[PDB]
C-alpha cells in the first residue's frame, strides 16, 4: 500500500543519552519533529499516486519538494536514531569498530583526527543540514547534506549528526561546538561498524519499521 | 499506462521559421533533443512506478532529477512549438493579442519596453536556461528556469524563449543577440493571447497530444 | 577601513516585546547571533581586501559564501530590530501605513488575506531562511530568502520576518505557527510605511549604524 | 593592478587538433568565449573595488555572481587548453603519466575502467558544465560543476573536460558521446601528471599570464 509509514520506537529511553542529548529535546525530536515528516510523507505519496496514474507530469515535479524534505527527513532521523546509544553502553565504546577505525585511520590519520575533520564539516553547515560519515566504493568521505536531503544517491552512509537547531538548542543555545564534543559520548560505534561491513541495501534495511 | 508519451508533430514545416531559425536546427531541436527528453522521460515515468508500489523511497528521490529534466524539457518544448509561428503568418502579428498587449503596456510601458527587459532576462541567463512571460495574481511577469526546469509553480506560462546552446548555434554562432533580435519576428501572439485569457489547466492542454 | 563593522544597539528593552517574544531570546539573538555574523563578516571582508589586491581570484570566489552568509545575516537581523516594536506602541498599529494598507488591499483584497498568504508562505519555508515583502516595478511582493541571503537583487523591502529556529525556539518549541501569530502583534508599521515610500537607498541607510 | 587580465595564446595552432576538434571550433572557444569571460572578469573586479572600498556589502554580493560566472570561465578554459595536445604529440600518450594513471589503476581498476567513468559522469550532466578528474587529500576523485562554477574548494585539478555545448556542436551535433570518445585522443597527459604531483598552488600557476 501507498503511504502506511509510521513512525519507529526509539531503542532506548528519552533519558539515555543524558547528559549528552537531555530527555525533553530527545521528546520533542522524535514524538514531534520526526513524526511529522513520516506524516507528511504518507500524505505526499497518496497524492503522487493520483498524478503518476493520470500522468500528470507537472503534478509530479511540484510534489517532489515535499517529497525529498519529508521522504529525506523520515530517512535521516531513522539512521538517527540506530547510530545513538547511551555512554554507559559497549556500543559507545570505538573499540567496538575495529574495522571502521582502521580505515578511518589510514584516511585521516587516527580517530582523533577524524573527530576533529568531522566537526569542522558539522560546524561549517551553513543554515539546517546534516553531517555524514559515508562509504564510497573503496573509501570513506565525509559529506553535508542541506536540511532533509538524504544520501540517496549510491553511497553507503555509516552514521550522520543532526546539526538542525531543534536537535541542541534547548540545552547549548548558541552553543553547538559544545554539542558536537558531547555527542561524540553516545554514537553507537556498533551500529557505524555493521554499516560500513554490508553494501548499501543492507543499511537502508533498517527502513522495515 | 504509465511513460507513454511520444513526440508531437510540428504546427509547420521545418523551413517555416526562416530566415528567423534555420531548418537545419529546427529537424534536430525537434527529431532530436526534444526526442530524447520524451524517450528518456517515458523511462523514467516506468522506473518510478515499481519504485511507488514498492514504497522504496531512496529510488524515488534518486529518480527526481531525471523526472524534473525530461519531463520538463518535454513541457518546455510542446510549449514552444505552439507560440512559434512564421512572419508571414497573421499569429505573429501583435494585433493579434490586444488584451494581452494593452497588459503589457500597462505593466511596462509599452511592447517595445517590454521586448527590452525580456531579451536582457534571456542574454543575462548564465548557462543553459529558459526565459518565460508568465500571468500571477499581481499581473504579468518575466521569469527565467535553468537547464529544463518547467513553469509548473502555479503561474499560467504565456510564451517562453529557449536559450540553450542547441538552438541557435548552427546559424548565430555565440551571437545570441542576433538569435533573440531576429526570434521577436516569429513570436505567435495568438497563441500568447489565447494563452493569456486562459487558467493553467488550459494552457496544458497541449501536452495530450504527446499521448 | 575594511571590515569595521560593530553590533547596533536595539530600539527597545530586551522585554519589550514581551509576551510576543521572550526576553531571552531577544537577547541571545542579539547579543550571541547577530554578534557572531558582525564579528565573522569584518574577518571575511579583511581577508577579502588582500585576495582582491594580489588578485587572487581563487582567494576571492572561496570567500563568497563567508561574505553572503554573514553580511546578508547582518542586514536581515539590522532590517529585523529596525521594524519590530512592542505591541503597546502606536508603530504596531497598521493605521500608521495608511498608503502602505491601501496597496496591501488593492493587491490581496484585505490586511487580513495579506496576513494569510504571508503567514503561508513563513511556515512553508523548509530549514533555514527568512520571509519579505518587498516593492517592485510591479507592486508589492511576498519573497522567501534561504539560510541569511539578503534582499539585494534591487527590491525595496518593507519587511521581514525570521524564520531561524533560534528565533522561537526557547519559547514556542517546534510551534512556529504560533510564533507567526503572535509575532503580528509586534510588527512595527510606521517602518514599513516610511521604507514604502523610500527607495533602496533610503530603505539601506539602516546600516550605517553599524560603523 | 585590479582586473588586469588578458587572454593567453593557445600552445597550439587552432587545426592541431583536428580531426577530434575542428579548427572552427577551436577559434571560436577561444577567441570569442573565452576572451569574454576574461573581459567581464576586469570589468567586475574594477566595479567591486569600488564597492569594497566604500563597504557596500549589498552590491558586494549583488556582484558576486559576475565574478563567479567569469572568473571561473577563464581558470577553467585557462586549465582546459593547457590539458589538451595534438594527438601526434607524445604528450597524449598516457605512458607519459606514470604515477598518475598507477593511482588510475589503484582507484578504478584500469585507465579503461577510468575512461568509462569519466565518460558516464560527463554525458550525465544536465545542462552547461564541466567534468573534472581532481585530486583530495591522498586519492582521486571525479567531480562535475555547473556552468562555469570552478574547483576553487581546496582540491588540486588535474585535468577538465568542456561539456558545454559551444564546445562540440559544430561538429558533432547532439552527438555528446562521440565528443568525448575523441577527446581521449587529444588529452595531454604529460600536464596530468605535472598537476598530479604538485600542490594546489602549483596547479594554479597557469593563471600567471
Ligand atoms: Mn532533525
Ligand atoms: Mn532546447
Ligand atoms: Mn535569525
Ligand atoms: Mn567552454
Amino acid at each position: 500500500s501507498v503511504g502506511t509509514f509510521s513512525l519507529p520506537a526509539l531503542p532506548y529511553a528519552y533519558d539515555a543519552l543524558e547528559p549528552s542529548i537531555s530527555a525533553q529535546i530527545m521528546e520533542l525530536h522524535h514524538s514531534k519533529h520526526h513524526q511529522t515528516y513520516v506524516t507528511n510523507l504518507n500524505n505526499a505519496l497518496k497524492t503522487y499516486s493520483t498524478a503518476l496514474a493520470a500522468n500528470d507530469v507537472p503534478s509530479q515535479i511540484a510534489l517532489q519538494a515535499a517529497i525529498k524534505f519529508n521522504g529525506g527527513g523520515h530517512i535521516n532521523h531513522s539512521f538517527f536514531w540506530e547510530n545513538l546509544c547511551p555512554a554507559s553502553s559497549p556500543d559507545a565504546d570505538p573499540a567496538s569498530a575495529p574495522e571502521l577505525t582502521a580505515e578511518i585511520a589510514k584516511t585521516w590519520g587516527s580517530l582523533d583526527k577524524f573527530k576533529e575533520a568531522m566537526g569542522k564539516a558539522l560546524l561549517g553547515i551553513q543554515g539546517s543540514g546534516w553531517g555524514w560519515l559515508v562509504k564510497e566504493g573503496s573509501g570513506l568521505r565525509i559529506v553535508t547534506t542541506k536540511d532533509q536531503d538524504p544520501v540517496v544517491g549510491g553511497e553507503v552512509p555509516v552514521f550522520g549528526i543532526d546539526m538542525w537547531e531543534h536537535a541542541y538548542y534547548l540545552q547549548y543555545l548558541n552553543g553547538k561546538a559544545a554539542y558536537v564534543d558531547n555527542i561524540w559520548k553516545v554514537i553507537n560505534w556498533k551500529t557505524a561498524e555493521q554499516r560500513f561491513k554490508g553494501d548499501r541495501e543492507d543499511a537502508f534495511k533498517i527502513l522495515k519499521a
